[PDB]
């Protein structure tokens, strides 16, 4: 039997009954403040805090103006200089919005993504940059102090079709990209274009100069595979240099490039060979758009399945791959878990369903 052991303790179903396609707690909260994740589906983001007896106490809504805006993803951050939490969101329009919890109003909005917006990820070390995914086929890195688009992740070499994924390794010195055409692609932002690229963004003033701030055109990534799946990539996430990917066969991958021996800072862009160290496998989840999570120290990794069943997988074993999940369900939750979310301390699981349903799950201690 798998260590974590979870029981539920309380759902709830959204007035709109639309999917819920995002779920994240904020991990920048303080260990005193209160828990707090926000979802994501129709035109909606919502807050809500946990409590005890296993409360979810609804907080505050925000409808955006545009009734026919559908939101796929949300991502937390916090401001530099007051420290305060910011949320961003976005989805099939392609504009970012920045909401400010406190309130729940926008800030501001980037509009540039020729197509929707699939992913959200904040740097883990520079709080104001916010990488961005999309169905145009780029990603793109915007720096949301000064409200500028520090670089564009495509075209001789980029991806051929939509982009459903991307995650910073654990320093944020490089990205890892997936889509539908099969591809797995780093892109490393440690380089000096792209550390010269971050600093003038910062240094852009637009009341001193008429001279708009050109975006860098990245092109060529530092190493590209599609021999990881036989179809689309929806979800990647690093686990420490190593990569979790996942398509529609019904399998999490876990594999690195090059030979098992190589080190991730010395594959050359020309590299051919991947290392496959095995996969998590599970069964009924091979629709389209199903994202895996983990716990903030990756030692849970979870996934939904698209019948209600949440699987975890204790990642601290010996043969992982190999080793049984916990499998939570109830009979009342039957409808697709689009994504999970851990809380910061991995005391709480919370999943959110097609069925706009929410579903919050404690670890037994
Ligand atoms: C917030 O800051 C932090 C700081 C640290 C961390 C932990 C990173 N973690 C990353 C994974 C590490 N395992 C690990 N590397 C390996 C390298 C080669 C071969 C096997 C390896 N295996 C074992 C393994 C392989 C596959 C698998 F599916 C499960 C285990 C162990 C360390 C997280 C957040």
């Amino acid at each position: 039997k798998c260590k974590y052991s979870f029981k539920c303790v309380n759902s709830l179903k959204e007035d709109h009954n639309q999917p819920l396609f995002g779920v994240q707690f904020n991990w920048h909260s303080k260990e005193g403040d209160p828990l707090v994740f926000a979802t994501v589906g129709s035109n909606r983001v919502t807050l809500y805090e946990c409590h005890s007896q296993g409360e979810i106490r609804l907080l505050q809504s925000y409808v955006d103006a545009d009734a026919d805006e559908n939101f796929y993803t949300c991502a937390w951050t916090y401001d530099s200089n007051t420290s305060h939490p910011l949320l961003a969101v976005a989805g099939s329009r392609g504009i970012i919005r920045i909401i400010n919890p406190i309130t729940m109003q926008c800030i501001k909005h980037y509009v540039g993504h020729g197509n929707a917006i699939n992913e959200l990820k904040f740097h883990p070390r520079d709080p104001n940059l916010l990488l961005s995914v999309s169905k145009d086929h780029a990603l793109r890195l915007w720096n949301i102090q000064t409200d500028t688009l520090v670089a564009i992740f495509g075209g001789v070499e980029g991806h051929r079709d939509e982009v459903l994924s991307a995650d910073y390794d654990l320093l944020g010195e490089k990205i890892m990209s997936c889509g539908m055409d099969h591809s797995l692609k780093l892109w490393r932002i440690n380089s000096k274009r792209m550390m010269n690229a971050i600093k003038e963004s910062y240094d852009y003033n637009p009341n001193k100069t008429n001279r708009p701030f050109i975006s860098q055109k990245i092109h060529f990534p530092d190493f590209s595979t599609r021999d990881i799946h036989r179809n689309y990539v929806d979800c990647v996430r690093w686990l420490g240099d190593l990569i979790l990917s996942k398509s529609c066969e019904n399998a999490i991958v876990c594999w690195k490039p090059g030979k098992m021996e190589d080190d991730i800072d010395k594959i050359k862009p020309s590299e051919s060979n991947v290392t496959i160290l095995g996969r998590f496998d599970y069964s009924q989840c091979d629709i389209w758009y199903m994202r895996f999570s983990m716990d903030f120290w990756q030692k849970m990794l979870a996934l939904g399945n698209q019948v209600g069943k949440l699987y975890v997988w204790d990642l601290e074993v010996e043969d992982p791959h190999k080793a049984k999940c916990t499998t939570l369900t109830h009979h009342k939750c039957g409808a697709a878990i689009r994504q999970t979310s851990f809380s910061r301390d991995s005391s709480i699981l919370i999943a959110v369903c097609d069925d706009a349903s929410i579903w919050r799950w404690d670890r037994l201690r």
